[PDB]
């Protein structure tokens, strides 16, 4: 179930994005509703450090690929 | 007095913008000096979280309405 | 002939926006009610000046301009716009939509004289969409 | 006539990407191999759908679009593009490159019918460059030190790997590798390189010199 | 037309180099096998990038450059090189041998277009000798 | 007619070299100042004899000879050198450049008589380049870390100093400074730079960003 | 003919910057004093190299580049720039402003030869504004 | 006296070279005998680490400047 | 036997060169194969100090006499 | 007519070199003694073959060649060399000095026939200087 996917405390972001995109594209949603759902799940899941990282984006991110690129650039190396 | 207006620690941004625009437009400034003053007061008042949010704007904001829209988009939901 | 909206209705709508907010369905219904007859740019501009605060009014001016620009792009993409005419001399500029054209600045009577009904309904729909955007943005 | 790529080769390439990763030179060689004949947008799209995960696939779609847009800018900057024609009626739109044009959406046969060979090779080169970008993006040289017990060839291997697989320009790798050999590589080898009667101006020469005169232990 | 080497053969050769080493006669035989047809600079460069580690790859780049320079000295010492031509306009520069010349950088198709068969066999023999040197040097 | 340089200016320049060193930008500016008018070999030779110590003077003689030899190679490679003439009888030998030719040894008046203005400016530029080489030679960036208690502007100053006063090419300093800001500069600032919503592509921009968002303490 | 600035004045200005700082009005007055005659890119570059530390010098190079780019945008926005000419062959590129053009790199004499007085005064004003920005930024 | 000059255990090489060249050029030797004496004093003074560094020179150094350059290149940083 | 000749730990280099050249010239090799063999025996015999001394030769030594001269110049006096 | 040196004197000189060494003043005096009459290349070559060991003999061949080359450079720098003649047909090549010219290889009689006395004294002085160099180099 896509709506139950959370980014674990120790999980990296690319694994979380892979799992989420997999569960959203392999589901019962229409094809035209996958990108907005993936974006809004990146924003509300993806534990509050990345949540604030996406929130304070000086540019407007309108695509899952752009969000992934931005987060991978500005992520907290740890 | 417009130059004494600060965004309180607990005040929202739309209330601060309303108060500031009110005090600037209902003052003794010429009509052609209100927009630059409102912008530069958004930048220097509006406590340092929003200050840094406006500073790191990938686009150049040249209007109080555009600054308000940008800040409302990327503000820290709390 | 131009007839202004009742200040009683405008006061009631302003208090509705003040208590219920911008996004409540009752507020949008009231706005749709006061957005029934095609309004002149003067009417909608003063209405939003009265019912909205300063910062929402700035946001609404921005959004209204953007929506009117989209309308004018669609108009130059189709010469059969109810605001346009058949010849090139009836093409509608943004100065005529925002009420900035010659013979219209500050004068609602002249505004009502030169404007087309298609112009009025396009301006009205644009203002309604801009209000929706700003309401979704403010809260 | 359109012929699909073998699912056996695609399965082997997918497992290669799964075990070796996106950035290994063997993986890039395999991709270059399966990128030999000019592919139709359908082929490359399905190939990247199968071999890449969901998030790398999104990144790759983005990068492919950007590279195709650069190609179309160069095409409108030169009417002699092998994808273009001489008249204005042969100008190639991005709907025709991404396979979105009329008579192409979802149909590989019609795609192969209307597309030009120059179009195919441009799409293919764009997809290869996008794959390179995403591979460099999906997965630090200045933090590499030679351990107290580590040999010198292992340290050199690790350092050259991290420097060549990084964001430096190609013309800045050799000087950085040399200056990292000189300042890292614990003070015995530091003094060994410092007191070199000859001037060493290449990482290979430094490696050879150090391997010759190293303290056998 | 350029055809790439099979990644299956390259993977098998890489594992051979990984288990047997660089200097075993079986490894040199396998390299001679995959060095049968004249390869373009792109092919040999990617092959050595994949089968060799980082430090042996640096050593091999050095040795390949030195051997190609010896070849170019012999070429300027004899205008009848199978890479050269009769006139001075066909003289082969190191940018054309290393694949750095115009129309070749990063493009294997254009590479295969402009290169001569004598150029290809000279590059291939140079790369083989450089591999032998590096293998004798690494262990 | 030959006029000597003021011993007062020479004494001030010698004390400048004594206190600031050979490589300070103020010292190079002062040398450029006293290198304004084209000097005769006698002038430059005595100047370097006075301002430089014995060992730097030996190094400078070597470097000056090498640079003059490069100049003479370029001169025999082009008969239109401002030191050369059109016929072969005006070709300039190194004895004429170093002041060793006939009628010049030890005599500055005869020197000024026979020398060309192009000869003088070539000698002067050669001497300046030789001084630069010796200064860079007479007196490590990859070992610089930001101390636990050190501020960021001090660390940036130290790092930029050590990177610009090193053996790197000019086109490799900015990327190295950036990548050293990112990997040095203890993990608080490392994470501050990592989580930059904008892409910082210049040391000045990185410094400005860090100074804005730094943890006041 | 190019004449260098006195190292005595430069030493005094450097010590002024060292004791008073970058932002004191006396320091800005001294800089305006040494910024009186139009300087060549070589002069200003060496001056800022000597008086400023490493990090302020990096900041100043950045700011100077940005201000020169604004100047070149204004120059392409007006063909009557005192640095420009009337025809298109006198358009001034940033390589000519920063001293990077052909015949100027490292040579102040050739620099002074090819540069225009309008070029010199524009470079000087740009450098002064950049110094002001960096001084306001450093402290 | 030039023939009594030794490189101290803690002294750098450029200071030793400066002192030696000073004492040799400011002495009673003929001008044509200074360079060979400076070279042979670099070789026999200049404590045995630099002595061995000069001894094992793959090239032949025939000038004090060349010896100084070589030693400065290959010296033991400490 | 020439291929069994090593430079002893205490032996000087001229004695080793004499012994090696004697054994190589008084052997069954062709006359055109003596110089390369003598050179390659200087390089691989002649205990690792002189081996490294010959290896790090800035010039290319292509004759036994030149190698002998170079080694005698730059040898470690002991 | 060529007369060989006494093997008794050569044996005594060889034992002198064996006991006293190459650099003793008595050894140099003895060499000067046996270097009194101008010797043919054959004589000096065999003398150095007998008195010197293998490695000093190689060094001496090198040094003798270098000194003879300096002599031939001075000879082409002055057409009045006692080895040269006035016309260009008497110019002395190194094959004639080292005894490698035609009619001289291995034959001392023909050597003595074609050689000039200036040639002989130049060869002798060159050999003496080469012996001095090698003696200073060996120990």
């Amino acid at each position: 179930p896509w709506a139950d996917i959370m980014q674990g405390p120790s999980e990296s972001f690319v694994d979380f994005a892979n799992r989420l995109i997999k569960a959203v594209e392999g589901s019962d949603l229409p094809p035209s509703a996958r990108a907005p759902v993936i974006i809004d799940c990146f924003r509300q899941k993806s534990q509050p450090d990345i949540q604030q990282l996406i929130r304070t984006a000086p540019s407007t991110l309108t695509t899952p690929g752009e969000i992934i690129k931005y987060v991978l650039d500005r992520q907290k190396t740890a």
